[PDB]
């Protein structure tokens, strides 16, 4: 059994209760059944066998196949999601196109989000032009590398734009080829075709010369159809002589998957004869990072459940809460309104109610229990499809799930009827606190709470210190980019673009090495030094900022150094108070132990520059912001005793190698 | 820790400076390590070059380079063996000359340890600042394909340095030192590029001082360099500073004989080491153009049958023309490379002489390669009983260089220069180099070779090709086309590829083993032929155009290279499809790629048309394809590699 693999997939079949929310059990009994993985729609099975031949207001059902339900290693190893069948960018009615993209475009975002390692795709037509350009761009801007199985039709008529009158030169092959130079003859280890088999095999799949064709492919599957008999034995259900040499001849790698596709309405040996199609298909074959920027990128769940193993952030979260409900519930309050901002997968939801709880039997005891009405608010949609079912497994339906931007909150809020909040909670921190947008993100809130509204965090403070180490320098300016990586987003100003090949491209005017070094990183600091016995404070944000402060700063933070040395840049950091005495800190001094929810991070000088010992550092560092994003403007004076004084170029100018948008 | 985890290795030094050493590296290194230390630092000169002095006027000069591969297979080589260059060498003497004379060295000696094919390797720095010297090792390191671990020898301390004055040394320091070299070769990856610290008997102020001793945790530390200039003990200061730096156990340590004249009990060689412990595609090769280093050889020499074959058409040779009724054949072997042809023509007249009938043969083995002639020096003395005289020269000069030296016209020449797609290595010129002083009778083995290509199928050969990428450190390797690096606005190496990378990657050929692939033909066609000796001078220029019928919906990306070479008569050798030589690995297939796959089908008519031209300084391939449907429609692809650009074979 073990050295081939045989997926299950998901069809109109076996489309039973609650499937989606019970893929657990699912893959379960279906592994019982003797195959492992699974091909099931990513969309949920109430979205992708849903059909669009209705009125003008027959809408597509929201994406419902919640993460939550079955822990992600598991939704990476087994779990292969398919697009709904019902999207078709290429149809001939121009709206339904549209719809077809836009929805196209909402499966993609949330096969990256479950975080998946392979992917169907099951193309209808000869020719998928407009299918074509949307995931040519789509797999060439992502910084993600998941595999792609293009499932094929069975035969060019199965086609919806086959006219048995103009097809000159078609067959299955040709279809493949056009689509994958459609889409930029992506690397055939991550583009990867899968062939439809089924009762009828076409010349071209048994004509010699032509089945040789998949071997100079980049074949990686085959979809088989239940379309067939139980010749011999107790009716063992066998394949033709064809089909056999043709499962044998192609077979060349063990890596090869093989679906299996239910056609026939065969609830089969009332479901125990799958096992029996799975054995007769056998037996015929055998360190640097980017700043995360939550704000205008969607988190996948890989991210949230890491940032979940990291449990004391939100046990400090807890205690920071009850604090809270401490200081406003000695008041002798019923009832108090809070606002879970950016809620992720919900860690700090669940806990926050743990700490109305325990707030309750530990103040509240013999006496009237204050209650908490939870809002918690988010923008991530897939996020938002955890939230959900958390909410309703959980959390008993008592939170009320708001989908948005929070800095809109302030417009739908009297709308909707939402009331004023007492306690505002985000949790929305770099590694330099407020690399990733906080203080533009909770600004956004303040129009809407009362000056009684105590936030948490209430304040945060990034902090800086200079190194020394040829490694860490060294490995930030050789970072280069390979062609399948040339047209991932600049973190800059600029974005991707179509070249004079139409092909997707990620220029960089100011270079590719000053690309490098002005940026902000997190690393784990490895073979480092330090050249100040302690760091400095660079920059301060409390919350709420009911004066409406500017969010921009400016700085001069200076050291002096105490050896010959070359100085390679600074290693940032940040602490936070969430309520008074409650708070946490990545500073050297002041670190909370056992945390590994942050990495430091590094701002980085172009050259390492010499010092000595006597010699005064002036890092200028200026947070400037935009209508459209904020970034970092840095740079050193170093001066000598005798006042001599010299100065480096001022990196990162206008945002263009490194620009946080929103 | 455990014994094997904590490595340790023996400096060379006038210490032990044996008779013929240079000739016995093997049995040294095996007392060595049965002294219980598994590496070994050693001058690639050898020791007679290594260690000698100038001192007299230009009338004395530097030994050559003479420690041979063969004395040791190549693995062997790559395992134990760290080289070093010769202390002498100082591209940074205050002497223009000798520093000239140091520079041209220094580059001998490194192309040695390439030729070698050691994998780490080790320079001292004798000086505070040593400019010409990192001037030298920069271009080096950037523009060499080779990555191979280097180790920056420091000085023992700030005042032993050639360019010492206690009164400019404001604030210098070992460390100083190190800042400014690698700083001077441009920051290469310290994964690669690593300094090795001089522990003296005197401990320096910057390597007790915690504060300072940390400077060379930041640093890619790589080896300690331990003088004997100890007691076997070791003092509590040195202890603490040899633990305190020492973090990964990949650190490496070195034993440098000073102070004892020799170990009192032989044994107190064995005790230091222990009371330290107890602290897929490729270029065609181009022989002419590059220098091989000795694995391409070692591996080339696996090739049983192409020397067997050669043999041959040897004993063929001897036959046809030893017939005659002489006792007597000259022959000239044109690259002899490590001699393997060499020993296989003296072979085949010692074999033949048995069988056949005497006929005594003289051979006459040219060679460009100055490091292969170590290689045919220690040949010829080891095996060939200075029967054959070895000429180190361009064998296009020969002519010139044939009354000089007393040589005597060829009746035979013997050579192999040709690659996977036959011509591509440039024999052709070459042989014309050696045509003009040949004798009417001269026999040219091989005689002939032409070129064959057969159309395919492979996206992945394709995509493999197209995405070819250059990261950071490979920025200034050469292209394999008419450019060649230059200093950009950082006065930093850079290969510019003004045509663009894809491409600069499209218009090559390439050798790949065929993966996963179709043909999409089923025999191959004639490309371009010669024949030698080119007794005519006939112009190496080829332009031909080949033609093929396709027979299925497919996406055409190139054709597969072949080349046939008859060597005399009836033997030969081929790479072809059919006609292939069995059990040869010599020559994988040559690729020529289209830039796009060219989609075909049915009945489609395929005309590759390709110009072989050839320049006052090199060669090159000008190919493309003209499609024509069954109803006559004709169209044509780019001309690819049009004036060598992409690819030029120099010479
Ligand atoms: N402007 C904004 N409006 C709404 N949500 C935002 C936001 N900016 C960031 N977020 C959300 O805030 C989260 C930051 S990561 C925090 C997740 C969760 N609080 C945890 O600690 O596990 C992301 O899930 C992101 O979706
Ligand atoms: N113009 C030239 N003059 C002298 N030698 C040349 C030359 N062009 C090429 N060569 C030599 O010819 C050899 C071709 S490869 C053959 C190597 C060797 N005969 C073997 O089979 O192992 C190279 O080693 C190269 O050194």
């Amino acid at each position: 059994n073990s050295r081939i693999h045989i997926g299950w997939m998901a069809t109109t079949l076996d489309v039973a209760e609650n499937l989606d929310r019970h893929v657990a059990t699912f893959c379960t009994r279906l592994g019982e059944f003797k195959y492992n993985f699974v091909v099931y729609p990513i969309g949920g099975v109430v979205r992708a066998f849903w059909t669009p031949n209705g009125s003008a207001e027959n809408h597509p059902p929201v994406i419902d196949l919640p993460d939550v339900q079955l822990r992600n290693d598991l939704w990476e190893s087994y779990v292969v999601g398919k697009i709904s069948p019902w999207i078709d960018c290429d149809s001939s009615d121009p709206a339904f196109a549209s719809l077809s993209e836009e929805h196209l475009l909402k499966e993609l975002s949330y096969i990256c989000y479950l975080g998946l390692q392979t992917m169907a795709i099951e193309l209808t037509r000869i020719s998928s032009p407009r299918t074509a350009a949307i995931l040519k761009k789509w797999i060439w801007t992502r910084n993600s590398r998941f595999t792609v199985w293009v499932q094929l039709p069975s035969a060019i008529e199965k086609c919806k734009d086959y006219d048995a009158f103009t097809i000159e030169h078609v067959d299955l092959w040709t279809i493949w080829a056009d689509f994958r130079k459609n889409c930029g003859n992506f690397s055939g280890v991550y583009f990867q075709v899968a062939l439809t088999i089924s009762s009828e095999l076409p010349d071209e799949l048994t004509e010699l010369k032509l089945v040789d064709r998949w071997k100079a492919e980049p074949l990686a599957a085959f979809v088989i159809e239940s379309g067939l008999f139980i010749s011999g034995r107790n009716g063992e259900a066998s394949i033709p002589s064809a089909h056999i040499n043709l499962l044998k001849h192609l077979w060349t790698t063990d890596a090869l998957r093989i679906v299996l596709r239910a056609t026939t309405d065969t609830f089969k040996y009332n479901t125990s004869i799958k096992s029996e199609y799975s054995q007769a298909l056998r037996h015929a074959v055998r360190v640097l990072q980017a700043p995360l920027q939550p704000l205008s990128e969607n988190l996948d769940s890989g991210v949230y459940n890491t940032f979940e193993q990291d449990q004391i952030k939100y046990d400090v979260y807890g205690e920071a809460v009850v604090g809270a409900l401490k200081d406003l519930g000695a008041d002798g309050r019923k009832t108090v309104v809070i606002y879970l901002l950016g809620g992720g997968r919900g860690p700090i939801g669940t806990k926050i109610l743990k700490s109305e709880r325990e707030y309750n039997n530990t103040f509240r005891q013999g006496q009237e229990s204050l209650k908490v009405k939870l809002y918690i608010v988010e923008k991530n949609p897939n996020a938002i499809v955890t939230l959900k079912y958390m909410n309703v497994r959980t959390w008993k339906r008592r939170v009320t799930i708001i989908e948005s931007d929070m800095r809109s909150l302030p417009g739908i809020a009297k709308d909707r009827g939402f009331e004023q909040p007492d306690i505002i909670v985000s949790e929305l921190l770099g590694s330099f606190g407020d690399n990733e947008l906080s203080p533009e993100c909770l600004d956004g809130v303040t129009g809407f709470l009362k000056p009684t509204t105590i936030s948490i965090p209430q304040k945060y403070t990034s902090y800086v210190k200079p190194i020394m180490s040829t490694h860490i320098h060294q490995t930030i300016k050789a970072q280069s980019i390979p062609y399948l990586s040339r047209a991932i987003p600049s973190h800059g100003r600029g974005e991707p673009e179509l070249d004079e090949d139409e092909m997707w491209i990620q220029k960089y005017p100011q270079g590719h090495v000053r690309n490098n070094m002005d940026q902000i990183y997190v690393v784990y600091l490895s073979k480092y030094i330090p050249l100040a016995e302690t760091t400095k404070p660079v920059f301060t944000f409390e919350h709420p900022n009911f004066m409406n402060s500017s969010n921009e700063r400016s700085d001069s933070i200076e050291f002096v150094m105490d050896r010959n040395a070359d100085l390679m840049g600074f290693a940032g950091y940040f602490d936070l108070q969430l309520y008074k005495t409650v708070m946490l800190s990545i500073e050297p001094s002041t670190h909370t132990p056992g945390m590994v929810s942050w990495f430091p991070a590094v701002i980085p000088l172009r050259d390492q520059l010499r010092v000595g010992e006597g010699d005064r550092i002036s890092l200028k560092i200026d947070r400037k912001v935009d209508n459209t994003g904020v970034w970092y403007e840095w740079h050193v004076e170093k001066k000598k005793t005798n006042g001599e004084s010299v100065s480096t170029p001022i990196q990162n100018p206008n945002g263009e190698s490194y620009y946080m948008r929103m």
